[PDB]
């Protein structure tokens, strides 16, 4: 049977019942022991309400807002008799404020994004830097500095950000084994960072190819995606963003850094979902990805930073997303950016609408002695349907990661504010792996120089194939 | 019943029986009187042969090459006893060499592209300027100057290039009429150029949106299009090219001019099918087009050039393609450029495989008093099926233009080498319009600066919305 990892003895307050809430609820019911009615779902959507009613869960049809979130959430989180768990899977809500509220009230917390209150992402008076995931993440790091320890709150623990942090650790272990690098497995951040350095890992792509195909053709003036349309558009219109490696010797003219914070990132003055990068996955082989900003682009580069005694970085990997979403989402971005405005309507593909495909999601570690190594999940829609309900393959990678984070938090409930990079990666992957389909490590001799230069002159650097100069599509 | 325009008393030699040849054959049979034994098709393809056999037409299964074209075509084109007609709808053959051969032997000639012999388009030894459509066109103009007059030979008379030159003339007349300007239409090149100047037309997009959708989802590693995949990929890997307007105040760093020739164009040192421009059509409204090189980008700009007494251009419109192909072609380009190689296989969508959609193809005249005006054809797949066999909507705009050019040629026997800009636009549109669906003119207040600047700073020129600086996606 399915493993039951823990008992939960307090309220489980799920904020949001979109594609990820819908996929996560069945895993929570499956893998935890608790009186069923301790679970309650909060979502303003009529669609969400109807689905929640069919699943027989307490449902509160309300938008969580800056004005109401304390009045709304505290009674739910503190109902007792035991410790509650806030499972935040929403858009338009402040991750930071809800996290701090849960912690004030002794409730566990998990989310999959550092989301702001409604009005941030398209605020015209905000500087591009302030709209960056680096900036959003720095608010979480500052919160941790302000109130160290206390109740566990897990930030950005979905598939990516989230699971991919655990993949990076496993990939580093595998590379070390394959390259004959000796020593016991790292047990501290500094040891992980030095292992990456010693292996010669210049950078990392979060290298993803979603091949899920719908049973209907893309409709005109409809944004189609396999997960949040609102969320993908939000991150897609944020600046392109990357963890910035010490080996990089070029940045584009419209790249900018940060005056404060962990120091691990740069951003570009252009939207990430209209920024292309050359990348690679096992099934796609060479492909374009979009350089969409992601928390882990910064958190992984930060985590793997080696500093000298003076606090200066001597090593840091480049790290960023290289996302090839489903074909209908590729068309949706072409339509949105070509129109200069969001489509009138949108839809998220249901498993019943998907005719085949996989969400191939892994980490591509490059620059080392075997050139490039991709490690990750090749989960298909067919396998997804066999092992978890109410979601597609994109959804299941995310929901299972939330499941893993919940198990970790319940096992470690007084660890304070943590990121996916802070968790025990083996324990998390132990929990998650039943839901990931084939999990494989693949070497390739592909580099961003492949086939180049072609018929035209290009701004390339063939002395160093993996330079961002070569990866960025200009 | 359908009109029969003319008798053809000599051989009709069709070179090529791909998507355009298959669509053009029935129109030639429909609209001209000739003994069936006079028409013969030449194509090396087995698939083409089987279709030709099913249609009861003479078929010679042979590739036309530099080595064999004289030995093959001179007898066929002079079989007699009257004047023959070479209808060249092929790839990998020299338009110039074949048109000169037809002329030398008194046969009429028409084609839809200035195509070179096999070995030219992907030659990395040739400099990008020499691979340009500007340069190919100059060879045709030179041939005309060296042997003026003689047998009529029509260059680049498909939908675009071709028909869209007629649309520009009709659009100019319409713009004037809509302003309350009465009187004689232009009758010389110089007068057409002056009309464009006088109306304040700053530039022209060949503004196309193909919404034909397939009955099957796009296959991986298959290039899908609604017309020649080989031809589209070839032009798409040529440099981006555009007729260059006198109003333009900026060009990109990798733009280059031509040291000789008509002077009307520039090219970019990058492939046109991976170059995006902001544009507009009635059904698409604001969209991205690809800046794919096209003969008419140069020929229309050249045609509409006004020079001073010193022979210096004082007015010329910008003119270029702004192509949004069918959704599966958009995905095919994303795939080809992202992988850095041509797909393993390709297919052209048959009308039986198209569930709906239109080929909306027109000219967008901008910069005048009513800002922008789109004039052109909205041909649906539904309309296409009602009125012509063996083709989709893309095919029928092209095949009907070839029909119109043929009627024109038979009515204008000794015209020498002519461009679509040289043809009598009202006569050609009279013949073509039954096959075009609605031919409509639509004003819009949209400009490339709609919604800009937005969330990020941009190098835009707010003093002049239609500047290429604002159009080009950078
Ligand atoms: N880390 C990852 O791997 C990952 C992956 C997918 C999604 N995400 C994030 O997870 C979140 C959920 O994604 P999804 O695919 O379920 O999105 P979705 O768009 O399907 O659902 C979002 C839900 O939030 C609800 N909502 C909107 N405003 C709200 C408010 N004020 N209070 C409460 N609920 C509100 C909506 O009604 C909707 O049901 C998004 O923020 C998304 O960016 C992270
Ligand atoms: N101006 C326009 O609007 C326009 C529009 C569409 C196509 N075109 C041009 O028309 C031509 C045909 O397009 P299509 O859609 O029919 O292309 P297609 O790829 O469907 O067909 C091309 C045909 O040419 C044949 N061919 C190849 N080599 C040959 C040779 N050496 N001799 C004779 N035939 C040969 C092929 O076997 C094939 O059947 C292309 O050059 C294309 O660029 C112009
Ligand atoms: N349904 C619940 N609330 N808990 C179920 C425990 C796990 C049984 N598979
Ligand atoms: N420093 C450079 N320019 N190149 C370094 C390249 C290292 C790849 N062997
Ligand atoms: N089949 C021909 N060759 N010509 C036919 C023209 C008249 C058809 N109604």
């Amino acid at each position: 049977d399915w493993p039951v990892y823990h008992r939960i003895d307090g309220p489980i307050v799920m904020i949001g019942f979109g594609s990820i809430g819908r996929g996560t609820l069945p895993l929570i019911e499956r893998h935890f022991a608790f009186d069923r009615s301790k679970l309650v779902v909060i979502d303003p959507s009529d669609e969400a309400r109807k689905l929640a009613e069919a699943r027989g869960v307490r449902f509160i049809q309300q938008a969580v807002t800056r004005d109401n979130y304390r009045e709304l959430l505290v009674p739910l989180l503190t109902a007792g008799p035991g410790q509650g768990f806030c499972v935040n899977l929403s858009v338009d809500t402040s991750s930071l404020d809800i996290m701090e509220l849960a912690r004030e009230n002794g409730a566990l917390y998990i989310d999959t994004v550092v989301e702001p209150w409604l009005g941030f992402y398209f605020d015209p008076d905000l500087k591009p830097e302030a709209r960056s995931n680096y900036a959003l993440r720095e608010t979480v790091l500052a919160a941790r500095r302000n109130k160290p320890g206390g109740t566990t709150a897990v930030s950005c623990c979905g598939a990516n950000p989230g699971m991919v942090s655990w993949f990076v650790k496993q990939a580093l272990v595998n590379l070390a084994a394959d390259l004959g690098v000796t020593g016991e497995e790292p047990t501290t951040r500094e040891e992980w960072a030095r292992l990456a350095m010693d292996l010669g890992v210049k950078g990392i792509h979060i290298a993803e190819r979603d091949t899920q195909r719908a049973s209907f053709p893309k409709p005109f003036d409809v944004f189609v995606n396999t997960w949040s349309v609102e969320g993908f558009v939000s991150e897609g219109l944020q600046p392109a963003e990357l963890g910035w490696g010490t080996f990089e010797r070029w940045m584009p003219d419209n790249a900018r850094g940060h005056d404060s914070g962990c120091g691990a990132g740069i951003y570009l003055l252009q939207p990430g979902a209209n920024t292309r990068v050359r990348s690679w996955t096992p099934t796609a082989m060479a492909q374009y990805g979009f350089l969409v900003t992601h928390n882990e682009s910064i958190s992984i580069a930060d985590f793997l930073t080696v500093r000298d005694a003076a606090g200066q970085a001597v090593y840091r990997p480049t790290c960023h997303y290289a996302y090839h979403p489903c074909n209908d989402a590729v068309l949706s971005l072409h339509e949105m950016f070509g129109s200069g405005k969001r489509q009138s309507d949108w839809r998220i593909l249901d498993e019943t609408e998907i005719v085949d495909g996989i969400d191939e999601l892994g980490v591509l570690l490059y620059g080392h002695g075997k050139n490039a190594y991709w490690y990750g999940s090749q989960l298909s829609i067919e396998e997804t349907r066999r092992i978890a309900p109410d979601q597609n393959a994109t959804g299941l990678q995310v929901s299972s990661a939330v499941l893993a984070g919940m198990v970790w938090a319940l096992e470690n409930p007084n660890a304070g504010i943590v990121e996916a990079d802070d968790l025990d990666f083996r324990r998390c992957l132990e929990v998650q792996t039943p839901y990931l389909g084939p999990v494989v490590g693949v070497y390739t001799d592909w580099t961003p120089l492949a086939g180049r230069p072609g018929l035209f002159p290009e701004d390339i650097d063939t002395s160093d194939p993996w330079q961002f100069r070569n990866v960025l599509v200009r």
